[PDB]
């Protein structure tokens, strides 16, 4: 009838996800409103407004769930009830997994470039060798064993690349190789306090400079270079190149430092020799279309009909809820594997890291809804507070922070 009734007659609940959805729903609206007055600020135009008005639409109507689940004996109702809580996840993870698989291309092709340029520098051999100390090598100076066996190396490679190689790799098995080398000397330089504070307060063209630099000589030996790193800090690239040409490393091997210094001062690639945004849209909407057809097909088996109170019961079954189920869950792995691949990224004053965030804690409270909503005897509500929750966990941990910065750090609203 009315959940301020089923308040009044002992029941603490209807009127609680009412007002769980009105609070919803007001501050959709208020994060709407603030990223639409201010889409041009850089931290909102630096990612996709339009991607992100469909994962405020999915929340919004995660909140609008709420009162269709608890609503009047009607039909439509029946039917709005599966296709919002169908959709609304949906419409929000689509846009996510979109997002988060640009964000990987992106790391990709950037990693591509530090592999050509130690390519160009230090080279390359697509069979098995020995290093200088006497250990199996492959590649651009990637280690396979510190074993003395020729059959264990292999061994390693194999199993690190995933086919029969026999000793031999391609250039782009070579650069998965390089990925996780680089990983490792990044991981070497943020340790390091005599190298790190350059490595955070550079671009990227630079940061790949220090990496070659360190490449060839080692971290404790680049810490050498004390006041050309604090000329680089203070983005002093013309004195830090003169400094660096002063060097001896530059007198041992000049062709190469001469690259390193001209990618320092110019910051630019051209020292060496080296995903559309209409398509985001269309791949969203295929996604939601992909749902939405689940959603009509299950429509067409499993008619909506009331079974037969301020809840609107209907007939909706356990697979009527599995398969769209199942589909959000598929897009929300997705999502969470191409946002740890990209936890660390520092883009949109680091966006990543609360996009993975939000898709740990959507994982855990799906994983927990499974035995909570199927062992249940009270289904309505839990749907209603489990949609609720999925909402909530987003906008807070994806939205709140954006608008704290905007709203409230101004200055800090500068590219
Ligand atoms: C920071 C702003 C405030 C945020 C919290 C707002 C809290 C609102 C909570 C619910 C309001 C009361 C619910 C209405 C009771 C209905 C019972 C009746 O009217 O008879
Ligand atoms: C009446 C339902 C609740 C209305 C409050 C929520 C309003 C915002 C809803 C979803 C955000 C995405 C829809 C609009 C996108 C931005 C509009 C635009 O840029 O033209
Ligand atoms: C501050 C935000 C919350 C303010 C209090 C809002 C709660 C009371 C509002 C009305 C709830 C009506 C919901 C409609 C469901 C009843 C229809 C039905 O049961 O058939
Ligand atoms: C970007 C995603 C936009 C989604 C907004 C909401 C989607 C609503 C789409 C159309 C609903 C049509 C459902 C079919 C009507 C019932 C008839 C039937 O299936 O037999």
């Amino acid at each position: 009838a009315s959940p301020v009734q089923y308040l009044r007659w002992g029941d603490p609940a209807p009127i609680a996800a009412v007002v769980f959805a009105c609070l919803g729903l007001l501050a959709t609206l208020f994060v709407t409103v603030v990223f639409i007055i201010y889409r041009d600020t850089p931290v909102v135009k630096s990612s996709s407004r339009e991607l992100c008005y469909i994962i405020l639409a999915g929340i919004c109507l995660g909140y609008l769930c709420t009162f269709c689940l608890i609503a009047k004996p009607k039909q439509i109702y029946c039917y709005l009830q599966r296709i919002g809580i169908g959709l609304s996840p949906a419409m929000s993870y689509s846009a996510l997994v979109t997002k988060t698989y640009r964000a990987a291309r992106i790391l990709a092709m950037s990693k591509k470039n530090i592999f050509e340029m130690l390519r160009i520098d230090e080279g390359l051999r697509l069979k098995i060798y020995k290093d200088t100390e006497g250990y199996y090598t492959i590649g651009i100076g990637h280690l396979l064993t510190k074993s003395p066996s020729l059959n264990a190396a292999k061994s390693e490679l194999d199993k690190a690349i995933g086919r029969n190689t026999n000793g031999v790799i391609t250039k782009d098995e070579a650069e998965k190789l390089f990925n996780q080398d680089v990983d490792a000397a990044v991981r070497g330089i943020l340790r390091n306090a005599k190298l790190k504070p350059v490595y955070d307060s550079l671009d990227a063209v630079r940061r790949a400079a220090l990496i070659n630099m360190v490449f060839q000589m080692g971290e404790t030996g680049v810490a050498g270079f004390t006041n050309s790193l604090r000329m680089l800090q203070q983005k002093r690239w013309d004195e830090a190149a003169v400094n660096l040409a002063k060097s001896r490393w530059y007198n041992q091997t000049p062709n190469r430092a001469k690259r390193v210094i001209t990618t320092f001062r110019t910051g630019t690639w051209d020292a060496y020799k080296i995903m559309s945004a209409c398509a985001q849209l269309v791949i969203a909407f295929i996604l939601i279309c992909i749902q939405l057809g689940i959603i009509v097909a299950l429509f067409i088996m499993e008619p909506p009909d009331i079974m037969h109170e301020v809840y609107l019961i209907c007939n909706t079954t356990n697979l009527g809820v599995v398969a769209p189920l199942g589909y959000n869950g598929l897009l929300i792995l997705a999502c969470t594997f191409y946002a740890f691949k990209t936890r660390n990224v520092p883009a949109n004053f680091n966006e990543a890291k609360y996009i993975a965030f939000t898709m740990y804690t959507t994982c855990i409270i799906w994983l927990a809804f499974v035995p909570i909503y199927f062992g249940s005897n009270y289904k309505i509500i839990t749907m209603c507070f489990s949609v609720s929750l999925s909402a909530t966990v987003a906008l807070g941990c994806m939205f709140v922070p954006k608008v704290y910065i905007i709203l409230a750090k101004p200055e800090r609203n500068v590219r």
